[PDB]
Parts: structure tokens; C-alpha cells; sequence
């Protein structure tokens, strides 16, 4: 028995991949990763231009999650897209590559650019719509009308099958309007739910201070935190977005987190602050877990279980 | 070495009490959190006709939290109103009363009738601004028009300080804007942060089910997951509302995490979970845990450190 999936055109060995931003922001981070048993890798969310990123300390970890705020550290688009075009060996896994660009303008120019590497190497994009509407204006995934016009935007300029990268949502009323608007976009095959829990803050009694130098402490969690929510995140968008396909990431750190994202809706699981914080050999145990769960309730396939959630009457 | 306080116009013995919802449905429950070490306690939010709410399961707790679409099961006002005016025994401890009328009017026609009893027993009102919305829009305080439609009304209705309890909020841009609305109301004295982490999905490994009834399984999250949020939530407020008080809700189990929520900015600290979870016991051991952290640092007041989380460079 093995864990293999076919999607978007492409083979994937298992279901598993470093969510963004962690383990992948240089050659060495993707050379790691693609060396690594995951079945697919995704590159840091980048920028036309290379950024420096926030003053550190500006990711943290603790038992039960993670909270930072990078602030966009990357290497610039052209080193991804050369990575994509000249160094990445897609003999081992699929790759994913992820932008994030200031304005719309930005993100077309980029994806532009993409486009031919993309038809020719198969390498696919993953846009980033926590990528910021202006300062005084929520992050465009939490206006909706702005996120309508980048996707149209970028549909036009892409061309291409795409995924998005998804803030999580809270209120039911959202979840309706935010999917109806991806439903425009027959362009946008996959949905990856979620990124990071915004502006939580994490305090340290002893010292009484927060933990993170950027913005007052305030930045995104990931981890055990945010799994409840990532879960609801996958499903609600697995229901309703039947033509697409949904990516759970989220408070991923076992093979069981992995089944209940499946099991939820999701054909790919990210790992985020588990990887950053176990490194590369966590795919390994997620593998052997998951075929362990379902070697004892006796799946043969994801198939046969994804989106199968049981709801109670 | 001091846990007493004197807000509002009243004393507390200490800043522990419930949050809305647990261990405050019935007589039973408010004269179990009047006997309790709490400092305060705070009525289950009522409507104007008693409800059954939401069938069950539709509360369930795990080792980091709850999930819970309780659907405002509540005796209805005239019980809460006759249990402020006839039945609390102020001399112990102070009441607030939760409201989460329906709709507006609803609200309105609460407040004129709590008012009188507000006056002369020195009742403290919650206004919950999750009151649902029209079905298909968001929570009423996701919603900024809706919000400030509420508390013009309520303001006019009740024309005495009150307080408001607040969803999570995930972006600045959101801190912004909802302090401001809040900030346009001079009796708005109190603000509560933070209601339960919107619809979240837990899902059981073993059975492959949601573990709760209504809502396909989805519900609001408490407890250890929601903390970081919570505290940011908590100091965001602090922080934006120079002129009004914070109230501190979201995963408060030790009174570590206490002390946590009053160096972000609490005054009250209400405790929803873990109180559910452990019973009233847990405020003897809340106060004792916070003293004991309270002497190992010198803080001889709450006041000592209110607010004086620390922030790097
Ligand atoms: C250090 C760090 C850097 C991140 N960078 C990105 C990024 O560049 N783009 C992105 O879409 N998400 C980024 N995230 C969010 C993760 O991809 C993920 O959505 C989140 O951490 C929740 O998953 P987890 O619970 O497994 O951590 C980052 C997370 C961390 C912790
Ligand atoms: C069973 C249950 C019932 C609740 N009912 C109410 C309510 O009637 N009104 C309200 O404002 N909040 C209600 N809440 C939210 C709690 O007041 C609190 O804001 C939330 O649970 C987070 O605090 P915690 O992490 O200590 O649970 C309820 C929570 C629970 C778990
Ligand atoms: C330019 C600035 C406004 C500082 C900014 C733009 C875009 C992002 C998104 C990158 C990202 C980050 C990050 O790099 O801080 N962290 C996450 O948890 N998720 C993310 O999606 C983060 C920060
Ligand atoms: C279940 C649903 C019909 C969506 C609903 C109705 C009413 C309320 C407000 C009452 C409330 C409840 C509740 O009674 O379900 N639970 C919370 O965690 N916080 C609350 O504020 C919250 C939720």
C-alpha cells in the first residue's frame, strides 16, 4: 500500500508539503525540502524584489503553536523563477510557486512572467491573497471586491490553472461570499485553507513582555492553536467549491491532524510550525502514521475517505 | 497584597467571574456563582421569549478547548430582570445581565425595562454584540453599520454606562475601525474581549464524525486554543479605547493566564472553559495562583501592572 495521488495534471507520492514560507525561502531551504520524503514543495510567498523582511525576533514558537510576523523575507521573484525554470528536478516531486506582490500590478507582472515556465515545466502558482490591499484597508482576502479584481486581473494575465491561498474565515456569511467569488474563477482549480490566525499575541509572564519585535508583538499563529479552524476552513470551502479541489493547512503535526484535513475535504495537507519546528524527517512520520490510521480502519485510498466527514443527524 | 478592585461605581473583591454562558442559565446556577469566590458573575444573554436553543450535542470540551452552538437556550428576560431586582444579593458580589436580543428592537425594548432596575440595584449590563444579524449577513459586530445602528438605539433606550461583548477580530485594519465605532459612544464604559473564535470544526479520529449536532459541527471555539487571540483582542482594545474599560475573556485556565490578560490591559477577567470544565472551584485557585505570582514579582495591586505589557525596542 502507498499514498499516491494524481492532481492538477500532475503525480504527486503522498499527500504531504511544506506549507509556505517555512523551509523554502533559499536554494538550500528547496533543495531540503525536495530531498525530503514530501510528496510536493511550495517556494517562500515572493516579490518582484528581494526583501529583508522584519526586525527579529519575528517568529516564535511554544507548545501549543507558533506566532510571527516576517514580514515577506524572500529572495525576489526572479530567483524562484529561475529556481522553477533552471534547478528545480520535477523528477522528484511537483513544485508550487508562491507570490505575493504589494499591489495587483505587481502580482500580474509576476505571473506574467510565470506563465511560459509554468507551460513549459509545470511548476504551479499558488497566489497569496493575504498579500496586502493597501495599509488602511484589510488584507484583500477580507474584501471581497478587491479580491474579485485581483483574480480577475491575474486569470487575464496568467492564463493558466491556479490555487489561492486562503486567510481563515469566521462567520458563516463569509465563508458564502468568499466562495461564490472563487466560483467565478474557473481558473482557480485549488483553494488552500489557511494561512495563519492574524494578529493573535503571545506574552511571556516572566519577563511580561510580548515575543515578537514587529507590530507591538501582534502576528499570525499557526500550530495546535488554529487547527479547529482550519478544519472548518477546508470543509466549508470543500462544500462549497465542488469543481475545485481544497489543500487543508493548519495545525498539522501528525498523522491524525492529516487524516481529519482529509477526512474534512482536503487532497494535499501543508505543514507549517510542525516542519519548522521538528525539520524535514516529520514527513516520514506523517506517512507512516496516516497509513497507519488507515490500515486499521481499512482505507485502501484517500479516496475513499476524503470529504467523508460524518455530520449527526 | 491586593486582588480588590473598584469599577464602575461598584467593588470587587477580586477580578475573577464567569463569562457569559457558563454557570449562569438558571437560579440554581446564578446562586452557585454567587456563592463561589468570584468577584462578580454575569447572567446567561437572554432574548425576550425563553429558548430552548440548539439541539444536542451541542457543547463539547477537549484537553485545549470547546466547541459549542449552544443557540441561546435562556429563561428570557423577565427571569433575569426579576433575578436583578429580587433575588441577587448585591451584598455579596455584583451582577451583570447579558442581553442578545434578535434584533434591534428586541434590544431596545430589554434596555428601557432594565434601566429602572440598572438605577436602583446597580445591575451592570453586557450588551453581546454577536446578537445574530439578519441570516446571511455577518454577526452584528462583524458588521460596523449594524454595530453603530445597535448602539445609537441602545444608548438612547438605556441612557446609563454599559458595557459591550466583542467577537475576535483578525486584522488591524478591523481593530481600527470597530474602536472607533465603539469609541463614538461615551457610554459604552466597558468592552468585553473576546467572545468565542467563530465557527471553528472539530472532528473525532475515531468515529469520523463532528462532535457536535447543529451546524454541519460547526460552532465557536474556547479555551486554550483561542488565548494568543484573545490577548491580542484584549490589548488592541486597551490600546484604542483610552476611555474605557477592558474586559478579558478567552482562555483563562491558571492564573498565569490571568495575569497575562491584565498585563495586555484587563480589568475583569471572566473565565468561560475552564469554569465549565472545573466548576466553581477554579476561582479559589485562580486567586491563589495569581497572588503567588503576584508576590514572586513584588505587585502588591492590580494596578502595579494593568497594561504595562511590555513591547521589544
Ligand atoms: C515563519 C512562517 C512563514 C510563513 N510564510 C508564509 C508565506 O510566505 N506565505 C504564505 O502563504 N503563508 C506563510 N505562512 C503561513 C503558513 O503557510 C501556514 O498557512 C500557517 O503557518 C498555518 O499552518 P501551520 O499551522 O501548519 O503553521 C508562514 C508561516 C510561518 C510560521
Ligand atoms: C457553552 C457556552 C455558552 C456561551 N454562551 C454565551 C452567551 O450566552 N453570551 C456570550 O456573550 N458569550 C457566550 N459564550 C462565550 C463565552 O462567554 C466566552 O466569551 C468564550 O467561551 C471564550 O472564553 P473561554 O475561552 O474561557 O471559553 C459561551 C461559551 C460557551 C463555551
Ligand atoms: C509587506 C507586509 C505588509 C509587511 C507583508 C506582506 C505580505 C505578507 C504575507 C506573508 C506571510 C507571512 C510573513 O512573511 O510574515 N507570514 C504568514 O504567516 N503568512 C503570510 O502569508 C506579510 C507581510
Ligand atoms: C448557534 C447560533 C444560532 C449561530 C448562535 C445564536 C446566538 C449566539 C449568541 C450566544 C452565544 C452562544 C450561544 O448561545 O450559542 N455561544 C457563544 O459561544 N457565544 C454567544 O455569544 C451565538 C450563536
Amino acid at each position: 500500500m502507498c499514498l499516491k495521488l494524481n492532481l492538477l495534471d500532475h503525480v504527486f507520492a503522498n499527500p504531504f508539503m511544506n506549507a509556505a514560507g517555512v523551509l523554502c525561502s533559499t536554494e538550500e531551504d528547496l533543495r531540503c525540502m525536495t530531498a525530503s520524503s514530501s510528496g510536493a514543495l511550495v517556494s517562500k510567498s515572493c516579490t518582484s524584489a528581494p526583501r529583508d523582511g522584519n526586525p527579529e525576533p519575528r517568529y516564535m514558537a511554544f507548545p501549543l503553536g507558533s506566532i510571527n510576523s516576517m514580514g515577506l523575507p524572500n529572495l525576489g521573484f526572479d530567483f524562484y523563477l529561475k529556481y522553477a525554470s533552471d534547478l528545480h528536478d520535477y523528477s522528484k516531486k511537483p513544485l508550487f510557486l508562491s507570490i505575493s506582490g504589494l499591489s495587483v500590478e505587481e502580482n500580474v507582472a509576476m505571473v506574467r512572467r510565470l506563465a511560459p515556465v509554468a507551460q513549459e515545466k509545470g511548476v504551479l502558482l499558488e497566489l497569496n491573497l493575504s498579500c496586502p490591499n493597501v495599509p488602511g484597508k484589510p488584507q484583500v482576502a477580507y474584501d471581497f471586491e478587491a479580491m474579485r479584481t485581483y483574480l480577475q486581473q491575474v486569470s487575464l494575465a496568467y492564463g493558466l490553472p491556479f490555487g489561492v491561498k486562503m486567510p481563515p474565515y469566521f462567520d458563516i456569511a463569509h465563508f458564502d461570499t468568499a466562495a461564490a467569488v472563487l466560483n467565478e474563477f474557473p481558473l482557480v482549480k485549488f483553494v488552500t485553507c489557511v494561512n495563519s490566525v492574524g494578529n493573535g499575541l503571545v506574552i511571556d509572564a516572566e519577563s511580561e513582555s510580548v515575543v515578537i519585535k514587529p507590530k507591538q508583538g501582534f502576528g499570525g499563529l499557526g500550530g495546535k492553536y488554529i487547527l479547529p479552524t482550519a478544519l472548518a476552513n477546508v470543509n466549508a470551502f470543500y462544500r462549497r467549491c465542488p469543481d475545485k479541489l481544497v489543500f487543508g493547512c493548519g495545525g498539522v503535526y501528525s498523522g491524525e491532524d492529516a487524516f481529519l484535513h482529509i477526512l474534512a475535504g482536503a487532497s494535499m495537507v501543508q505543514v507549517g510550525t510542525a516542519l519548522q519546528e521538528e525539520g524535514p524527517g516529520i514527513f516520514t512520520r506523517l506517512e507512516d502514521e496516516l497509513l497507519e490510521i488507515m490500515a486499521r480502519k481499512g482505507y485502501r485510498t484517500l479516496e475513499e475517505f476524503r470529504g467523508r466527514v460524518k455530520t449527526i443527524e
